């Protein structure tokens, strides 16, 4: 894209580079790294265009106050556009948030309100509603699991990004399901937009919480806890169309963290564990002979760099190594 | 640039945003956000070059391994360009360095060689040099602060970038001084290729190590300790050439960590504490009339992510 001076970090989004994986898997395994992203991670696209749409719609506006309840990426992302644009934000997560998270939130100007770590994001949601509801003309709650301004950024940027790197070439998508964006925005553009309706969208979940599969068997939504962060909320978010998803495939803690460790050490991208859990779909579905001469897009949403306090970098070195 | 599939990590380098500051400064400072690169510094680019650089010349025939000393931003980009190009890469450092980093070199696959922490950045170089001289064949040494692919990649990539995105009217150019390579590649762009003469270029420099300004009134070389990561290495490096700086703006420690949380709370633009370095001195020069009406671009060296333990994130709680 065209050469311009940008008018704040918020118009910075978008445009990460697609990178062919030359060791994990059969050399057809094409990552897109979104951490290359003003605050470094996918949510940079929706803290952006959430924040634009509410603009265009004519919620936020001069003396209004965004409020989000949010204990990962997304927060950044909030904080970093408020701040490009001239907001104040307050975010609500419980108090086991790590210090790493706090520190960055408070100096992109983030208020944080702590909320008891016994009731984790459960209590974080009721603040921010409780916040909101003390005075609902000053406060807007942007709500990531069902605002459709979310997939619609990665309809308009993340998914024709991917039909222009690879020259309409992608065959298969694999997208962690956190909130449904990613996987619905970019399946629209292709499927919908470029008509390409044999593209494979495949959503990724943790094996410990396997709702979307259990969704689309008719069954009881059971979730479970796991350490695939950013993916796998217990529930179908209102911005996952299950309509799009071709195949589900699950995935276990050990197999998201050594693959992101292999991403690192073989391929030289800083990856995240969620980025480990999508490349570790790649290469299950690349045991199947009906894959083997399909490209293969991945998103990695997030970079280990800001893993270094999570099992992601624990149980790697021993204290001698 | 064109849309494509890169053919590995290292081949992403650059394209990094030129951001108009609208709270700091004056409304023309335009910031060059080096954090948008694989491994989220400047560095990137030249652990690329540099490495791109040997294969070009012929000396990373198979079973040649890279070593280099390096505390910083320059042993996570050779790491990942290793890891990336199929390289064996060894760092030496201080053992003063955080168990966190080890971690992180250790992740992109570096081999780490700790050495005695009184001797600091000085015995981390001495360690290099007798890692080489035991198999000289073996062991090729990138030397960041003299190898010339360091600032090369700076005049191929950096520089044309800060052109185009500006449309030529980049009047002042502002480089934090590490190894000299952003500023020495990126003026032989705008001065030399572009032929720019008017380019007024400004190195920053720590106040408690001003060894440019010293170089450039013609006094004696004499260093300090300070705060500034990245910057002020207090010698005149082989990849600085001096006759390119028309200015050096001397830099507090304070000053540098103040204005780079500016650039986090004001422009939601995470910075590293030399970003804020640099900036300060495009602040500085926009309080001189001579400076007031001209474009002023600030490369902005990492992001402030990678300071968390540090005092740029000290006293945000009570
Ligand atoms: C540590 C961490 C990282 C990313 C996330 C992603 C999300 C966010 O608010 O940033 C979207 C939400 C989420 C929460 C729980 C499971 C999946 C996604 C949450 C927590
Ligand atoms: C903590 C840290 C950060 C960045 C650097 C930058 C450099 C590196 O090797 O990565 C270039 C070298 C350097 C060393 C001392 C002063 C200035 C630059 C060094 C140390
Ligand atoms: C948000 C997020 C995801 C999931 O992306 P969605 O578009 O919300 O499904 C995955 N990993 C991380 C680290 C994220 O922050
Ligand atoms: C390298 C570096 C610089 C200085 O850049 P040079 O091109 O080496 O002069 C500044 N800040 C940080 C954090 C760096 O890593
Ligand atoms: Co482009």
């Amino acid at each position: 894209h065209m050469s311009k001076i940008y008018e704040d970090n918020s118009l910075t989004i978008g445009h990460t580079p697609l990178v062919r994986l030359n060791r994990i898997g059969n050399g057809r395994i094409l990552a897109k790294v979104e951490s290359r992203n003003p605050s470094f991670s996918v949510k940079c696209r929706i803290g952006a265009n959430m924040i634009w749409d509410a603009e265009k719609r004519g919620v936020l506006k001069p003396g209004v106050e965004l409020v989000e309840p949010t204990s990962g990426n997304t927060g950044i992302a909030l904080a970093y556009v408020a701040a490009a644009r001239g907001y104040k934000l307050t975010l609500t997560m419980p108090e086991t948030m790590s210090i790493e998270r706090r520190k960055l939130l408070k100096a992109l100007g983030a208020n944080l309100v702590l909320t008891e770590g016994a009731k984790g994001m459960k209590g974080a949601i009721q603040k921010a509603e409780e916040i909101v509801a003390s005075d609902p003309q000053k406060y807007l709650l942007l709500q990531q699991f069902s605002n459709p301004a979310n997939p619609e950024i990665h309809e308009k940027t993340t998914g024709p990004e991917i039909w222009e790197d690879t020259d309409g070439q992608v065959d298969v998508f694999i997208s962690g399901v956190g909130t449904g964006g990613t996987l619905t925005g970019v399946t629209r553009y292709i499927k919908g937009t470029k008509g390409k309706t044999d593209l494979i969208t495949v959503a990724v979940e943790p094996t410990d919480s396997p709702v979307i599969a259990q969704a689309l068997a008719g069954e009881e939504i059971k979730p479970g806890p796991h350490k695939i962060q950013g993916i796998g909320a217990g529930f179908i978010p209102g911005n996952l169309d299950l309509k799009l998803i071709d195949k589900v495939v699950g995935i276990t803690n050990e197999e998201a963290i050594s693959t992101a460790r292999r991403l690192m050490e073989e391929e030289g991208i800083l990856a995240g564990i969620s980025s480990g859990a999508a490349v570790a779909a790649a290469l299950k579905l690349q045991e199947d002979e009906s894959f083997t001469n399909k490209n293969i897009v991945v998103i990695l949403p997030s970079s280990g760099e800001r893993y270094l306090s999570t099992a992601l970098f624990a149980d790697l070195f021993t204290e001698k190594e």
